[PDB]
C-alpha cells in the first residue's frame, strides 16, 4: 500500500482551463520520433499515459519550416499533414486519461535548415555558438510580425491536433530567450535595450497565443530562468524573476530549466557531476514570486525527493524527462506503493546521445523497450507468458545476462543464473567504482532486486553465484532446454586497436610497467608517479581514468588516437569533463598515436605526419612521404585503453561440439551482450532484453523484423496532395 | 555539331545481357534519399536519363538490417516495402531508355547499427577504423552461409524491383574487401591466409549472385584496387591485379576505385588536392589484365579527357558521379556539341559533405536544383517563361546576383546586372585564388558565358560592371519593375565571433599590424615574420590562408576557439589539409580564444579553463571558479577570422524609404544571398535561383512550400501490414 506522505502527489492540480489529475508531468523531450514517426511517438507517449502521468509533450515542435533542426530531428506543426500525424498521439495519450502538450519551437540561427534551406531569422545578426556556420538576419518590424504570427498559426493546428497544452518554448537559448538575452540581442529599437524593451517580442507572443486558443489550452511558457553563465547573460535575481513577474498573468503554469543549448547538460544533468534535485537554488526562486503552478526538472525519481519539494514550497508539480524514459509506469508504481519495483534512472545521458547525433531512434539503458514499444510492440511492464515449461541456463550475470534473466522469468520460464563473480552485475560493478559513476549502479541494484522477487514466483528457478567458472561439459550436462552465454568482454591486453588492428610491439599487460582498466580498478597492481595512458576509444574509460589516477597524485599524460571523449559530446557530459582534466592539469597529446613500446617508455607519432602528396610509386612503397615525426616519451606506469575484445571461449567450444547438442537435449544455444560483440551497456542490456522476448522464434541469435515507419511511395504526407513528379514549366 | 572526335563517346557498349546505349555512367552515390524518399530518388536519377546518361545506380543499398548505416542515410532492399518504393526509380528510369543498378551493400563494423540496434558480422573481430565504437562478431561458417543468402535474397528482390545490373559492393573496405584485405582478415580457416583464400568470401557471393539472376541482369562488381596504404593492405599491382583474373570470369563490368572508407576522399577527390583523372595510375592496371569492360571514376568533366582514356586503353566507360550532379545533362550537351552549356563540377565534395554530416538531402554548389527536383518541381534545364516584361535590377554579381540573373533570363525577363567589380564572380573571385581552390573559378566562368550568351538573346538586358557603387537613389531611380539586393558579407573587422557575439577589445584591421582575409588576399598590407590567425569559423578559411602564408614563408600559429578544420572532415579534405599543415610546420592552438589585443601581443585563454562545479552563488557572481589561464603571445601580423557579416546598408536605406517606391514604380525589392545571411557558396547560389524561380510569387523573399516526403500516419510501409500499435503479450 501507498505510504500516506505520498498522498500530496496525487492531488490533482488547475492549469488555466485544465486540469492534472496528479503531480506527475512529462516535460517537453526528444526522442527521434517528431511528426516523422507517428507510431513511436504516440506508443512511447502512451505508455506514460497508461503508466498514470498526468500530461505528456511532445518534444521541440517546429512551427516553420525556417526553423528546422535537420541534421538533428524535431517534431514539426507545419502543415495538415503534421496535425494528421501528431494526433495519433493526442487520441492515444487521451484514451489513458492524461493531458497532451506540444513545445512550440522556433530557434533562430541555433537551427541549421539543413532541409529546408531556409534563411533563419533573429533580434540581431549572429553565427550561432552551437551551429558555428549558421548565420541569421536581423529581424525588421514586419519580420517580427510575421514569425509572432507562425506562433499563432502553430497554436492554431496544434488545438487542432488534440493539443490540451502549448508552449511558448523559451528555454535552451531559443528565440523567445533571445530576444531577452543581451548576449543575443543587440537592438537599439523597442524591441532592445531594457528589460521591458528585451520581454516584448515573448510578451506579445505570448498574449497572441493565449488569444487564438487560450480558451481552449492552457498555454504554458518554459523558460530557462539563468544561463549560469554570470553576468553578461540570463541571472535569476536580475532579469529572471523580473520577467515572471510581467509574464504572471499571460501564463497558466511556469516550466523552469536552467542554461544554454551549448551546454544544455547542466539542464540534463548528469548523474557524473549532478544529484536529483541540483536546480533547486534555482527553480525556487520562481515560485517566490509567481501566483502560477510551478514546475523545474532535476531527476526526480525518488518520492521521498518528490514530496520534500513540494511541500518546502519549491514547485508543485514534479517535471520530469529522463526518469519518465527509464520507468513509464513510475507514478503508478508509486500510487501502488511498489517502491521495489521503481527502475531508476541513472543519468547517463545515452537517450540524449542518440538526439544530439542526429537522425537515430533515442534508447535507454535501464529500459530496454524505449524506442521498441511500438516497432516491436514490446510493452515495459507486460510479457507474453509461455505455455510450456522449459528451463533455461544463463552463463553471465551482466547487464545482458541479468536482464535476459529478468525477462525470462517474468514471462515464465524457469531460470537458472550462474556466475563466478559474488554479485549481479558483471563488469558494470567496478565501472560505478570509477569517480562520478556511482548511480550506474542502480542498474544492477534494480535486476538483483527484481531478480531476487521473481525467484520466489518458482521455486525451480535457481541463482548461482560465486561458482566455478562453467565450462563446455559443466553446461552440455547441467540438463537445461536452452543455454544463453552472455560472458562478457574485456579490455585488450597487447595494444589492439582500431587504427591498425593489429597488437603494439612491446604491449603486454603482464609486465609490471602496464596495466588494462580492470587491473587499474582492482587497486592490486603496483602504479608508478608519472603515468601515460594510451587511449583508442572515443567514451568514458580514458577520461575517467585519468581523473581517478590524477585525484591520487600521479601525473598524468593522454596520448590519444583518436578523438578523446568524442562520445561525451553527444551525452554533454564533455565540457565539465574537459574542466574537471584541466583542474586536475592531465595533459593531453591528441592526434597521436604509438608505434612501440619498451619499458618505462614509448614511441609515438603524430597520426597526421605522413605526406599530404600521393605519388603511385608502384607495390612495395607506401604513396605518400614517409612519417618521420616519432619521438619517445617516457613514463613509470602506462595504461592501455586500446580497445576491447569478446571473451567467448565457452562458446567457442559449444559451438565446436554442436554435434553433442541434440544428445543431451540441448535445444539451442545462443550468445548475447559483449560476449557476442563489445557494445555500449545499453545495447548490451537490450540483447538480453531481445533473446529473452523472442526465446521461442525460429533463430533468436538473429532478431524477427519490427515495424519500419518510412513513406509508401504513392501515398503523400499531404492530404489530397499529388505525389508524382511535376515540374514547373 | 559534335565534334567527331567524340563519336566514340556514343557507342553501345554490352555488359553481359544488358546494352549500354553510349559510354556515359552514373556509378553509385548517395544523395541522401535511399529508399525512404521515393520521389528524391527517382526524379534525381531519372533528370540525368533524359539527360543521356546511359546507367544511373541507387547509393549503397543495404541487404539487410544489420548493415544499417544510420544515422548516415542508404539505399535499402530489406523487403517488400522497399520494392516498391525502389520501383518507382528504375520504372522513371526505363522511361527514357536508360538503364537502372543497385549496389548491393554489407558494411560489417563500418555499419553502427544505430536504428536496428543489429550485430554485424564480419571476417574477424575488430572496431571500426571509421566508427570506433562499433564491434562486430567474428563470423564462423553458418555465419558466412547465411550473409551470402542475404546478398542472393537482396538480388533476387533487385530484379523485383526492376533493376538491370546488379552489384557485389567490394570497394570503400565494406565486407567483400574486408574478406581479402589483411587488415581486417585475421582468419586461418580456408577464408584467411593465401589469397585464393582471401578472395573466397568474394568469389562464392558472386557465383550465387550470378546463378540467381545472371540472366536477367549485369552482374558488376565494384572494387578497391588499391587501399592507397601501401603493404599492409591492398596493392594494385600484388593482390588487386591476381583477384581480377580470379574474378573475371564472374563479372560482367568492373567498377574500379581506390582508397578505403576513412579516407574515402582519395577516390572522391576534392579540387583542391586532385585533378581530373588523378586515378588513372591505378585504374589502368585493371584494364591491363581483364577481359571485361573497365570504368574507373577520375571527376571527369572534359570530354576531350574523356576521349583520351577511352582511346590510350585505360576503360571503356566514363563513370561519373559528381559531374553528373554538377550537370544531369552532360551527356546531352557533348552529344550536340554544346560544350560552352557543361556546368562543370568544381571538386568541393559539399553534395558529399551532406551524406557524411547524417541525415540531411545532398546540395551541389553548382546545381541549385539538385536535390530539388522532386520536391521543388525545379528541373536544372527547362524554365517557365514569363508572360508580362517586368525589368529586374540586380545589384551584385557574386553567386547569388549572377545565378538569379542567368534564370531570369532563362525565364525571358529583361535583366539589369551591375556591380563595382570589373568581373562577373564576387568574393568568389578572392577564394579561387587561395592554394588548390583555382577549379573552384568554374563556378564564375559557367555564369560569366552564360549570361553573355543569355545577353544576345534580349536586347534590352544589361550587364554593367566596373561601376561606381549603387546608391539608394540610384536604385530608386533606375526604373526596373523589381530590386534585388545581393550585395554580399565582408569578414568582421573588430573581432566579433560566434562565441561571444561581441567585438574583442583591441581588434581593428584597419591597425598596421592586423588584417582580415580580404586584406590578405588583395596582397597590398605588410604582413610580418610571425603571424598569428585568430580563428572562429569551422570552414576553408583559416587552414587556407595558414597556407599561403606559411608557403611565403611567414611562421604561422593558428589560435583556434572552435574545432580547425571541422567541416572538412565532412568534405573529406580534412586528413590532406592536416598532413600539408604539419609539413608546413604550422603550429596549432586549440581550445583557445581571445580576451584582447594589443600592438604586437594578444591574451589568449582555455575555453575550458572555467572551474567544473557549478555552485549559485546569487546574482553578480559567476557560478564556477574564474579561468584563470590566460597568458599573452606575441605576434608581428595577426590574421582576423573570426565571423563574417553581411553587407546590408543599401538594404537598409531602401527599407527605411519604402514609402518612396510606389511613386517610383517599384513593385518590389528582394535581399539574397550572404547580404540576407553569411552562407555556403552552395546555399548563396540557391538563394537567388530561388528568388529567380519564384518572383511571381505573392512574397518573393520567403519560400513557398515544398513537397514533403514522411510517412502518413494509417498507411503501413509494409503492403498489407498492420500501421496501428500491436503489443506482444
Ligand atoms: C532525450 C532528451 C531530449 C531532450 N529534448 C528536449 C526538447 O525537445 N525540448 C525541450 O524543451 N527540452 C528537452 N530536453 C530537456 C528535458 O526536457 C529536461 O529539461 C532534462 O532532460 C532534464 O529533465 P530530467 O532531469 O527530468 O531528465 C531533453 C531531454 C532529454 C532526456
Ligand atoms: C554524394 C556522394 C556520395 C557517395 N556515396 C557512394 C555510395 O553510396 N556508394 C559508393 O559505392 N560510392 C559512393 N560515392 C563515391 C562515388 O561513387 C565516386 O566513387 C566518387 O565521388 C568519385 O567519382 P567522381 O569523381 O565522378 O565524383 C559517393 C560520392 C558522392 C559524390
Ligand atoms: N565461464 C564462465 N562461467 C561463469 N561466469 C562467467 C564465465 N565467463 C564469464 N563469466 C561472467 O560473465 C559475466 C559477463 O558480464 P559482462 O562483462 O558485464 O558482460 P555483459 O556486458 O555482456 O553483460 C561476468 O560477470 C563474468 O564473471
Ligand atoms: N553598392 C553596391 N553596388 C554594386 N555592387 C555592390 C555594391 N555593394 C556590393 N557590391 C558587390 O556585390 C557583390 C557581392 O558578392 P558576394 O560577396 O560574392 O555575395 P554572394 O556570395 O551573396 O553572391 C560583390 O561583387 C560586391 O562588389
Ligand atoms: S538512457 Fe540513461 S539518462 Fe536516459 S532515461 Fe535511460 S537511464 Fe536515464
Ligand atoms: S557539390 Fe561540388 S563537388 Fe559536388 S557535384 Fe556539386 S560542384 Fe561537384
Amino acid at each position: 500500500a501507498r505510504d500516506p506522505k505520498h498522498d500530496i502527489l496525487f492531488e490533482p492540480i488547475q492549469i488555466g482551463p485544465k486540469t492534472l489529475r496528479n503531480r506527475f508531468y512529462q516535460v517537453p523531450h526528444a526522442i527521434g520520433a517528431g511528426s516523422d514517426k507517428p507510431g513511436f511517438q504516440s506508443a512511447h507517449r502512451s505508455v506514460k499515459a497508461e503508466g498514470g502521468w498526468a500530461a505528456l509533450n511532445t518534444e521541440y515542435c517546429s512551427i516553420n519550416p525556417e526553423s528546422d533542426d535537420t541534421h538533428r530531428l524535431s517534431a514539426r506543426i507545419w502543415d495538415e499533414g503534421d496535425v494528421r500525424n501528431l494526433k495519433a498521439m493526442t487520441d492515444e495519450v487521451h484514451k489513458y486519461g492524461a493531458l497532451a502538450g506540444v513545445e512550440l519551437w522556433y530557434g533562430g540561427a541555433h537551427a541549421p535548415n539543413m532541409e529546408s534551406r531556409a534563411t533563419p531569422r533573429g533580434p540581431s545578426q549572429y553565427a550561432s555558438e552551437f551551429e558555428t556556420l549558421s548565420y541569421c538576419k536581423e529581424m525588421d518590424l514586419s519580420d517580427i510580425a510575421q514569425v509572432q504570427q507562425f506562433y499563432v498559426d502553430a497554436a492554431k493546428r496544434s488545438r487542432d491536433a488534440g493539443f490540451d497544452i502549448v508552449y511558448v518554448y523559451g528555454a535552451h537559448s531559443y528565440l523567445p530567450l533571445q530576444f531577452l538575452n543581451p548576449y543575443y540581442n543587440k537592438r537599439t529599437d523597442k524591441y532592445g535595450g531594457s528589460l521591458e524593451n528585451r520581454a516584448r517580442f515573448w510578451l506579445e507572443t505570448l498574449e497572441k497565443v493565449k488569444h487564438a486558443v487560450g480558451s481552449d489550452c492552457a498555454i504554458a511558457t518554459r523558460f530557462g530562468v539563468d544561463t549560469v553563465y554570470g553576468p553578461g547573460q540570463i541571472e535569476a535575481e536580475v532579469d529572471g524573476q523580473k520577467f515572471v513577474e510581467m509574464a504572471d498573468s499571460l501564463v497558466d503554469m511556469w516550466d523552469i530549466t536552467i542554461g544554454d543549448i551549448a551546454e544544455w547538460g547542466e539542464d540534463a544533468g548528469p548523474s557524473r557531476f549532478y544529484q536529483q534535485g541540483h536546480t533547486i537554488p534555482w527553480v525556487k526562486l520562481v515560485k517566490q514570486v509567481s501566483k502560477k503552478p510551478v514546475l523545474g526538472v532535476g531527476r526526480y525519481t525518488d518520492p521521498e525527493k518528490m514530496i520534500e519539494i513540494v511541500t518546502k514550497g519549491y514547485a508543485d508539480i514534479i517535471g520530469c524527462a529522463r526518469p519518465s524514459i527509464a520507468d513509464p509506469f513510475l507514478p503508478q508504481k508509486v500510487e501502488q506503493g511498489r517502491y521495489d519495483d521503481i527502475r531508476v534512472c541513472i543519468g547517463c545521458n545515452v537517450c540524449i546521445s542518440r538526439w544530439e547525433i542526429g537522425g537515430p531512434p533515442m534508447i535507454c539503458t535501464q529500459n530496454a523497450t524505449a524506442g521498441e514499444e511500438y516497432r516491436r510492440g514490446w510493452h515495459p511492464e507486460k510479457f507474453r507468458q509461455t505455455k510450456n515449461k522449459d528451463s533455461v541456463l544463463i552463463v553471465g550475470a551482466g547487464p545482458s545476462g541479468s536482464e535476459a534473466a529478468r525477462v525470462l522469468m517474468e514471462s515464465g520460464y524457469t531460470v537458472h543464473l550462474t556466475d563466478t563473480a559474488e554479485k549481479i552485475g558483471g563488469h558494470l560493478n567496478q565501472v560505478a567504482a570509477l569517480p562520478g559513476l556511482g548511480e550506474w549502479s542502480y542498474h544492477r541494484d534494480y535486476r538483483e532486486t527484481q531478480i531476487t522477487k521473481l525467484l520466489k514466483k518458482n521455486k525451480e528457478s535457481q541463482l548461482a553465484l560465486g561458482q566455478k567458472p562453467m565450462t563446455a561439459d559443466d553446461v552440455l550436462q547441467y540438463g537445461a532446454d536452452k543455454v544463453i552465454i552472455a560472458t562478457g568482454a574485456r579490455w585488450n591486453t597487447d595494444g589492439t586497436n582500431c587504427l591498425t588492428h593489429d597488437p603494439i610491439p612491446g604491449a603486454d599487460a603482464s609486465l609490471p610497467d602496464q596495466l588494462t582498466p580492470e587491473q587499474v580498478m582492482d587497486g592490486k597492481k603496483k602504479i608508478g608517479k608519472r603515468v601515460v595512458i594510451l587511449n583508442a576509444d572515443t567514451y568514458f574509460m580514458a577520461p575517467s581514468l585519468a581523473e581517478k589516477l590524477a585525484t591520487a597524485g600521479h601525473e598524468v599524460t593522454i596520448v590519444s588516437g583518436v578523438h578523446l571523449a568524442n562520445y561525451m559530446h553527444f551525452t554533454l557530459e564533455y565540457p565539465n569533463m574537459m574542466r574537471r582534466l584541466h583542474e586536475l592539469h592531465v595533459e593531453e597529446l591528441g592526434d597521436h598515436f604509438c608505434s612501440r613500446i619498451e619499458p618505462g617508455r614509448m614511441e609515438i607519432y603524430n597520426i597526421w605526419g605522413d605526406g599530404s602528396k600521393r605519388t603511385y610509386r608502384g607495390p612495395g612503397v607506401s604513396p605518400r612521404d614517409a612519417n618521420t615525426s616519432h619521438r619517445w616519451i617516457e613514463f613509470d606506469s602506462l595504461v592501455l585503453v586500446t580497445g576491447r575484445h569478446s571473451e567467448c571461449t565457452l562458446w567457442n567450444e559449444l559451438k565446436a561440439r554442436e554435434s553433442e547438442w541434440a544428445e543431451n537435449d540441448i535445444k539451442g544455444i545462443y550468445l548475447i551482450g559483449d560476449a557476442e560483440a563489445p557494445r555500449l551497456i545499453a545495447d548490451a542490456t537490450f540483447t538480453g532484453h531481445r533473446v529473452a522476448r523472442e526465446i521461442e522464434e525460429a533463430n533468436p541469435q538473429i532478431a524477427i523484423p519490427y515495424k519500419r515507419e518510412t513513406i509508401a511511395w504513392g501515398t503523400p504526407h499531404m492530404p489530397g496532395g499529388n505525389f508524382k513528379i511535376e515540374y514547373k514549366v
